[PDB]
């Protein structure tokens, strides 16, 4: 019993994290197979970074210019290519310690692990979700851009983020390991607003599942609605509308907890209608929504 | 910018866990040198730990009763002996990814991260902290006993906590390394009640200090007090009392913020007299505990 914002154990991911250096700009890169993987703003200056012309940056840039090392240990650069906002080093060594890898674009609403590094060398792990506005609210100081978040099935490591800046309110905006940014930042110091961080109503109905299994049900009521009566109430309080495709989901921990999801939207719809009166689910005063349907029956079934 | 609860890179722990079976109970073990660490009540069926007699049950064991498996090669035990509420299997193997380690004991207040596992594979990782009852509250099914809490300062492994047992209440009790308990809690299937679970305030004032930091500043207030006039305040919302002592540690977070640790008490004395009105401080609507000062100037530092 407990339930606890659990990272992936990190240990498959800190065999892949090396240091990038290019001219006076360290951070991080990802090292799978003879290739590193980092953000391209690595051969950007501060002023740079205001208009950055990549392309042209770039033709200033021999393989000897980026500096690659892991651990304590220089890895000869022989290739270099941009492809969307990552820079592709191609080194002569394969890292002994590549795990099984995919690379997976995520959805809004899905979580995974951040590894946390500096200077190639991981600080902490914790779990985060990316936001319906496809901003991350993270935990980044100078030097962790090339960080990388990552989810693991049994063997296989599934990288779906890389750390790349920090908007002015203080959320964070990546790439996929293909260098595309989730949403519409781009790797430019310029005006660049979040839109409305919205609740991901699927994972809050998860989470009041995790607490129903965990003993937490004085927010279980007598009432239940419609998925058309709730997305009325979500729209008025900036949840995410819940689909038939979200109630699919969720169909496994209704099942095991005998709680229809329709009847859980109604105990959220009073949650929300209502507030918490001061008292507390699963430890937290607030709704939580960076559990997803899948990361509370992994947790709550104990997978490895 | 950005504050999250983070845990310790598992990666060094990862290589220490190892599965022990003894007859049709399995769960963890850490492997460190040639020595396999696990709770005694390996060696209990579910009706011995109503009452066991451990010197007891132990005399119908031989090294061969303990199955240790590390992956998916068995470990030969040349020998076993019981410390406390732990048994150390020598095996006739050093671990070879042991890391540099210690075994420590930790006050109340203090935090470390909890590599999850079953069947001796981790499953996830999360930041704990020692509750002042010497409870934690972790996240725990059948098979995680064995799993352990441990801080790293950079290379050394800090072990501080062995998996034992769910109280009634769905908190957990465990052991250091040397298999002593934190607080009164016994290895067997009794009643154990926990003690009042208060409230770790230098904990709180760590973290008030990481939300300035990072630019939540709305709860500070015009307004000072003293540590006998704060203390009454926390004796009365089930604080521990504030000593010169923490005063001292939230020293370099006074220095960096500027604020006095007691105008932040008064901050605090505020909160708690007030409640958040429904407003949020680091994206949590309660006070939060388990950073300690340490913690909050790990974070905010970027220490690997
Ligand atoms: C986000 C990140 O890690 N990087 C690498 C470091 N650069 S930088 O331009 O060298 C820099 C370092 C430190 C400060 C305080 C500012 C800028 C930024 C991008
Ligand atoms: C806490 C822990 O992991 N262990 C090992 C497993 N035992 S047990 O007695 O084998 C057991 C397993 C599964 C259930 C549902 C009950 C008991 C308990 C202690």
């Amino acid at each position: 019993s407990g339930f606890r914002k659990m990272a992936f154990p990190s240990g498959k991911v800190e065999g892949c994290m090396v240091q990038v250096t290019c001219g006076t700009t360290t951070l991080n890169g990802l090292w799978l197979d003879d290739v590193v993987y980092c953000p391209r703003h690595v051969i950007c200056t501060s002023e740079d970074m205001l208009n950055p012309n990549y392309e042209d940056l770039l033709i200033r840039k021999s393989n000897h210019n980026f500096l690659v090392q892991a651990g304590n240990v220089q890895l000869r650069v022989i290739g270099h290519s941009m492809q969307n906002c990552v820079l592709k080093l191609k080194v002569d060594t394969a890292n002994p310690k590549t795990p099984k890898y995919k690379f997976v674009r995520i959805q809004p609403g899905q979580t995974f692990s951040v590894l946390a590094c500096y200077n190639g060398s991981p600080s902490g792990v914790y779990q985060c979700a990316m936001r319906p506005n496809f901003t991350i609210k993270g935990s980044f100081l100078n030097g962790s851009c090339g960080s990388v978040g990552f989810n693991i099935d049994y063997d296989c490591v599934s990288f779906c983020y890389m750390h790349h800046m920090e908007l002015p309110t203080g959320v964070h905006a990546g790439t996929d390991l293909e260098g595309n940014f989730y949403g519409p930042f781009v790797d430019r110091q310029t005006a660049q607003a979040a839109g409305t961080d919205t609740t991901i109503t699927v994972n809050v109905l998860a989470w009041l599942y995790a607490a129903v299994i965990n003993g937490d049900r004085w927010f279980l009521n007598r009432f239940t609605t419609t998925l058309n009566d709730f997305n009325l109430v979500a729209m008025k309080y900036n949840y995410e509308p819940l689909t038939q495709d979200h109630v699919d989901i969720l169909g496994p921990l209704s099942a095991q907890t005998g709680i229809a999801v329709l009847d859980m939207c109604a105990s959220l719809k009073e949650l929300l209608q209502n507030g918490m009166n001061g008292r507390t689910i699963l430890g937290s005063a607030l709704l939580e929504d960076e559990f997803t349907p899948f990361d509370v029956v992994r947790q709550c079934s104990g997978v490895t």
